[PDB]
């Protein structure tokens, strides 16, 4: 393919090494405390104030004007919210090339020339903390120059910015990149980056989504961070429509209650997914694959699984609440299967049902009246509703409560 035949410079991870893979040789040094392959595999760590990784490019890199860098990134809440500002990818000698920078929610790309003049592509990816916003979410970024004096900042193959090179003269660029924050930081401040490549070309609209494509795992659920989904993990199962309510037993019957305090995200029940198939413990949920699910409740598991009778007291359209049950084992009725929905801003997905009839699970108010988590059938025309859409929230490393 032309894009991958422009790649100039690919960090991905080996046997046990990070190296540039792009097949001009350029040097990486990696520091002795950085984390390498932890959630993906080309994926890297950045914490501590010290622990970089340094890139030393070679001369086989005719230099010009196009190019283009692209590569994933997962920032820490506790490193958000801090209004200092962070240098985390530098690549300038003197005061003349780019860097990626990080200031109070918001990445910003620096290119500054000779003059020390430089123009910048910056984007809230934080939004105030919103649940909404992409705070320790992993994001797609993607950085492009060209001739015509263009530099634009792509967000999951979506335009946000695009400035002219204008009061921007001489650009010399140096051999090396380093990755990493010196700034004393705290032992929460941390974040991620993988699959960090540079481009010789200025890749088209199109051909940076079919690389974010690529690399997002199309056939792998995700949890809320955009972590790979894993079996026998724990996890505060939400609803896309309620991101602050929390299944919960009640009354002989899941419902979904509102989180006492809004702020906090690890609320409730946690559940954990276990595969009906044999597959190694903690591995990758893959959509498609069907699964059981255990709520802790009480020093208990307990089997979530669909009830046969409907929700009152059916033919068409009926709606089945979900109940808890004792008894664990590969029982149909707990049965589930699972499938990730397509969306540029959302890492969720469907949950299915194909015990006795096909069903869907969905979140909404019926019936004295309660948010319940319900399966109904004949669901075609509720595909796209987001009261379908289920989000994985699992405890992780860069969002401390």
């Amino acid at each position: 393919n032309s894009i991958n035949d422009s790649k100039i410079l690919s960090l991905q991870n080996k046997k046990n090494a990070l190296v540039d893979t792009s097949g001009y040789n350029a040097e990486v040094r990696v520091g002795d405390n950085v984390q390498l392959n932890t959630i993906y595999t080309n994926d890297f760590k950045l914490s501590s104030s010290g622990d970089k990784i340094i890139v030393n490019l070679n001369n086989n890199i005719a230099i010009y004007e196009n190019s283009s860098v692209s590569f994933w990134i997962k920032i820490s809440k506790d490193l958000t919210n801090s209004h200092n500002e962070y240098t985390i990818i530098n690549s300038i000698e003197q005061n003349s090339g780019w860097k990626l920078c990080i200031r109070n929610g918001n990445i910003e790309w620096i290119l500054q020339d000779v003059n020390r003049k430089y123009k910048s592509l910056i984007f809230d990816y934080s939004e105030s903390l919103s649940h909404t916003g992409y705070t320790n979410k992993w994001f797609f970024v993607t950085i492009t120059n060209n001739i015509m004096g263009y530099m634009k900042l792509y967000i999951n193959g979506e335009l946000k910015q695009s400035q002219k090179i204008e009061d921007l003269d001489e650009v010399k660029l140096d051999k090396t990149i380093v990755f990493g924050i010196d700034e004393n930081i705290d032992e929460n401040q941390m974040l991620w980056i993988r699959d960090f490549n540079i481009f010789s070309k200025e890749l088209s609209n199109e051909d940076i989504n079919i690389v974010y494509e690529g690399q997002i795992l199309r056939n792998v659920i995700k949890d809320y961070w955009g972590n790979p989904l894993k079996f026998d993990t724990e996890y505060y199962i939400i609803n896309d429509n309620y991101i602050d309510r929390y299944i919960a037993p009640e009354s002989n019957v899941l419902v979904l209650v509102q989180y006492p305090d809004r702020s906090k995200l690890y609320t409730g029940n946690p559940i954990t997914i276990k595969s009906v198939s044999d597959k190694n413990p903690y591995s990758r949920i893959l959509n498609g694959d069907n699964i059981i699910l255990h709520m802790l409740y009480n020093s208990r598991k307990y089997m979530i699984i669909r009830d046969t009778d409907t929700i009152y007291a059916c033919s068409q359209n009926c709606v089945y609440a979900l109940k808890l049950q004792s008894n664990l084992g590969n029982y149909g009725i707990g049965i589930f299967s699972i499938k990730n929905i397509v969306s540029k801003n959302k890492y969720c997905s469907q949950i299915f049902s194909s015990f006795r009839e096909n069903t869907m699970l969905l979140a909404d108010i019926y019936k004295k009246n309660a948010y319940t988590p319900v399966a109904v059938t004949n669901y075609e025309t509720k595909l796209l509703s987001t009261s379908s859409f289920w989000k994985f929230i699992s405890r992780d490393p860069g969002w401390v409560e």
